[PDB]
């Protein structure tokens, strides 16, 4: 309730370059829809349509929380600062909106400000974005006298008594603006004829289209990604935001309007999931929020069926039932408990202990589908962290072995030499965000480090070696003696320990101890100090002493054998051969072609999209540290990229020997 209808849903995101007015716009929209922050989806009502506003924290738009977020939204409002029109970053959200295929309208904000110019937005949408903007509105007045808005679709005008959002009036268009309005109204009809036959047979014949035909035609052209209708105003001075809301219901898609999502069955079939509220239940968890009134709050989008309060669902990623205790929607100022969330909709569930973000939720006796591929992409960027004193070290762990319940993609450790904390993400950007999600969100006044990569080490030759630790030490003898064979495993397989000891040759008691010694020595390779992988260790012989043998003793002997196996094993360096997706204006095609090659790369194939290009690439993350402000140095602040893991390769000859 209000009575759910799919055609009246409107799932949107507000996207924008930093400082353009994303938050102000959101906030005024929550003010205007509430007459009658935190939350990952806030819901509201306008005319008779539910608007679900999806939050997308992203001071930069490059990461991996925006391949999930863009599967969960249907439409978007792109907000330009009007003094600039498009900036770098406007350019780059346009690219993602284009790549994932999401209908959008533009809001030229800050029309009250000094510099503001409708036309620079539009001209700069045409040139640099290839957008096909259509002028839906003209401004009455300039900067400090900006005072009214003309709807060129309907040939009506609005004036604003004040800056409080509290006195709006429908006027006939001032005489001194009429010819400009008629100019841009006829441009609108011309655009409308390219998506509707009947409008074309009216234009030729000298006839005004009904406003409903026009709305329907611009709607159709918007949703099939052909035009971007542009509105303006000032969210700060409260003009135009109620007409922006009217444009959300007129032009932005319901869940009926975009192609259904695709999921995978365990039997491998890629399948379309239709937005049918009475089909089986399929849903995505897209964000987990430690919430301070009900606790763990998992936000979901329903794609199919109906999720019900106090029913069970089955998490196909994990392998387990979970009770949905409660269902909530978040409004601007309040929470609302609801009995159900149906196809097309978003909300939060309470209950749910082991569902983390990206997990698919299904019926219980519903077809087990997966919506996001099974994979935790490897942790490939380590980092040093000084918190400072004992009111920091003790309370940094407070929100790391607690804060990972929200993002469990990352890991934490402690270098084999330096007794400290090391943090591990999956790309330069991924980690830029995490240290200062914490000094702020946990009042940890603490010391910044700089980031390193995560190579590995392994052998390429079966060896046979030994490890003795024999020492008078601590006013007693220590004796431990192991013999191991160590063998390459195929890349990826990980670790294997085989115990082939014959009859007390090493006492059992101590065979765990040797194992402990091997994994601890495995943390540090000989070439370059990094962890060893993809080996089969086989303990086949050794000896002991009747009083002097100990666990400590056999632990070090195991460390020493494995240390020595790796050095004697024709060792070798594994680097992460990882995958970019460099978007770039066609003009700088060759410039980032040859820059990505002077950081080691075999280019996989570049395909064209929009008024630009998409150079997918192989590049070891090591020679890409700080690619953000090097790509946007060689592409005039119009490039983007998106980065991730793919596999581990043996570095060729010279590469080995640069690292030492
Ligand atoms: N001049 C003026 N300032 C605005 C307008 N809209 C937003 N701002 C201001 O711009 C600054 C950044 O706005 P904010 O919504 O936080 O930007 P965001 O980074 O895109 O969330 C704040 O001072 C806002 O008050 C506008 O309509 N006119
Ligand atoms: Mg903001």
């Amino acid at each position: 309730k209000v009575e759910y209808d799919l055609k009246r849903l409107r799932n949107i995101v507000i996207a924008a370059h930093i400082d353009a007015g994303k938050t102000t716009t959101t906030e005024r929209i929550l003010y205007y829809t509430g007459r009658i922050i935190t939350a990952a989806v806030t819901t509201c009502f306008w005319k008779d349509h539910r608007i679900n506003i999806i939050d997308t924290p992203g001071h930069v738009d490059f990461t991996i929380e925006v391949e999930r977020s863009m599967r969960v939204l249907d439409g978007a409002i792109v907000v330009f600062d009007s003094s600039q029109g498009v900036e770098p970053q406007s350019e780059t959200v346009w690219r993602q909106a284009e790549k994932y295929k999401v209908p959008r309208i533009a809001f030229a904000n800050k029309m009250d400000k000094t510099g503001a110019d409708l036309w620079l937005v539009i001209r700069t949408m045409q040139e640099r974005l290839g957008a096909r903007p259509v002028v839906m509105q003209l401004p009455i007045g300039r900067e400090d006298t900006f005072s009214g808005i003309i709807d060129v679709l309907r040939m009506k005008a609005y004036t604003y008594g004040n800056d409080l959002g509290t006195d709006i009036r429908e006027i006939p268009i001032p005489e001194e603006y009429l010819d400009q309005a008629r100019e841009y109204h006829e441009k609108l009809v011309e655009v409308a004829a390219d998506f509707d036959e009947n409008i074309m047979l009216k234009y030729l014949e000298g006839e005004e289209p009904t406003e409903e035909e026009l709305v329907a035609a611009i709607r159709k052209g918007t949703i099939d990604l052909k035009i971007t209708p542009v509105f303006l105003g000032s969210a700060l001075k409260n003009k135009g935001v109620q007409l922006l809301l009217d444009a959300v219901v007129d032009y932005l898609p319901s869940p009926l309007d975009i192609p259904p999502i695709k999921g995978t069955t365990p039997e491998g079939e890629v399948v379309e999931i239709h937005p049918d509220p009475n089909g089986p239940l399929a849903a995505l968890a897209f964000k987990i929020m430690a919430d301070p009134y009900v606790g763990r709050l998992t936000f979901i989008r329903v794609y199919s069926g109906t999720l019900t309060s106090g029913s069970y669902v089955y998490n196909t990623t994990k392998g387990r039932k979970e009770r949905v205790a409660r269902l909530l929607r978040m409004h601007a100022n309040h929470r609302e408990e609801v009995e159900e969330l149906k196809a097309g909709d978003l909300g939060a569930v309470v209950g749910l202990k082991e569902t983390i973000t990206g997990d698919t939720l299904v019926g219980e006796d519903a077809p087990r589908v997966i919506l996001e591929s099974i994979e935790v992409p490897e942790p490939v960027i380590d980092v040093a962290i000084e918190p400072k004193t004992k009111a920091d070290q003790e309370k940094l762990s407070q929100a790391l072995a607690r804060l990972a319940e929200e993002d469990p993609t990352f890991r934490v450790s402690t270098h084999p030499e330096t007794g400290q904390t090391i943090i591990s993400g999956m790309g330069e950007l991924h980690l830029e965000i995490i240290v200062d999600r914490l000094k702020r969100e946990f009042k940890v006044d603490a010391n910044v480090g700089k980031p390193q990569v995560a190579y590995r080490e392994t052998i390429t030759k079966p060896v046979d070696v030994e490890g003795k630790f024999i020492r008078q030490t601590g006013g007693r003898g220590q004796y431990g003696h192991v013999k191991i064979k160590v063998e390459p495993l195929p890349r990826g397989s990980g670790f294997e320990f085989v115990n082939a000891i014959v009859g007390g040759v090493i006492p059992k008691e101590y065979i765990p101890a040797v194992q402990k010694g091997i994994e601890e020595a495995m943390q540090s390779g000989p070439l370059i100090g990094f962890p060893v992988v993809d080996i089969k260790v086989t303990l086949y012989d050794g000896s002991y002493h009747e009083v002097d043998s100990s666990e400590m003793a056999f632990k070090i002997a195991g460390s020493m054998a494995i240390k020595e196996a790796v050095q004697k094993g024709d060792p070798v360096i594994l680097e992460p051969i990882m995958r970019v997706e460099v978007t770039t204006p066609e003009e700088y095609m060759g410039d980032v072609i040859g820059d990505l090659n002077a950081r080691r790369g075999q280019i996989l194939g570049m395909e064209p999209r929009g008024n630009a290009q998409v150079i997918r690439a192989f590049v070891p993350l090591a020679e890409m540290f700080g690619y953000a402000t090097d790509l946007r140095s060689k592409t005039q602040g119009r490039g983007s990229f998106v980065m991730f893991f793919d596999h581990y390769q043996e570095v060729p000859k010279q590469v080995q020997e640069k690292l030492i």
